[PDB]
């Protein structure tokens, strides 16, 4: 069962935050890549994630929103004063929140959205996840059915507030000037990519940089070309003033 996990290493220390639906083996391995190059890291799971899906229906983004500023001060309260953050899909949204509220170094945004799909389209998305998990969990197809047919009786009232938080961060990007690397998969089916050319132009960060993977879908730091986003990721973060 996924668990939080912190890997202390050097002075320099780094927030990983994954996507919704998501939790922290979307940023592990990362995060091992990271502990290897001397840099310390630190992924939360928020409320409702790693967790059976039937608990992710009752939480929202007030809700992950305290999980990320508590993972924050974690990092900050064991003495790393300087932090950057990086964020898969979600977590790349709240990356960039961070990134306007609390002092950070860099920021890096993987594959987040700017703009808002549908309750229902999110809503069926919420499904997939819960068949897909059931599917891992190696439950046979008629128990999928039978277990699925009970989790759809229950609608997600925070989807609504989830939408307003894309649309909020959209328009406070202009707020930001820490250095900015925008990673973005180019054929992704869950985001509007024309999010990042939003974000890399909407910051006013002097520092930025954008980087296009080819034959990479949404959950990047999972897929094919994890290895380069590794070494791109360390060749940003050794750029920045610490």
């Amino acid at each position: 069962s996924p668990k939080p996990f912190t890997f202390e290493a050097g002075e320099r220390a780094v927030l990983l935050l994954h996507g919704f639906t998501g939790n922290s083996s979307d940023v592990r391995m990362l995060g091992r890549f990271l502990e290897s190059k001397g840099y310390t890291c630190h992924a939360p799971i928020y409320k409702g994630h790693g967790v059976p899906p039937e608990e992710l229906v009752h939480t929202g983004p007030d809700d992950w929103w305290q999980d990320v500023m508590n993972a924050y001060e974690f990092l900050r309260e064991k003495g790393y004063q300087k932090i950057a953050v990086v964020g898969l899909s979600l977590g790349g949204v709240f990356s960039l929140k961070l990134g306007y509220t609390v002092p950070v170094v860099g920021i890096v945004p993987m594959c987040a959205p700017m703009y808002i799909k549908s309750e229902e389209t999110m809503y069926q998305g919420v499904l997939d996840y819960a068949r897909e998990y059931k599917k891992r969990e190696g439950k046979a197809p008629e128990q999928i059915e039978k277990e699925m047919e009970e989790f759809r009786k229950t609608p997600m009232k925070t989807l609504k507030a989830l939408q307003a938080l894309i649309a909020e961060v959209r328009n406070h990007i202009d707020l930001i000037y820490a250095p900015t690397f925008v990673v973005q998969a180019r054929h992704d089916d869950m985001i509007n990519t024309d999010s990042a050319n939003i974000i890399y132009n909407g910051v006013e960060s002097p520092i930025k940089q954008i980087k296009w993977y080819e034959e990479s879908g949404h959950v990047i730091t999972l897929d094919k070309e994890k290895e380069q986003l590794h070494e791109d990721i360390y060749a940003f973060l050794e750029s920045l003033d610490w």
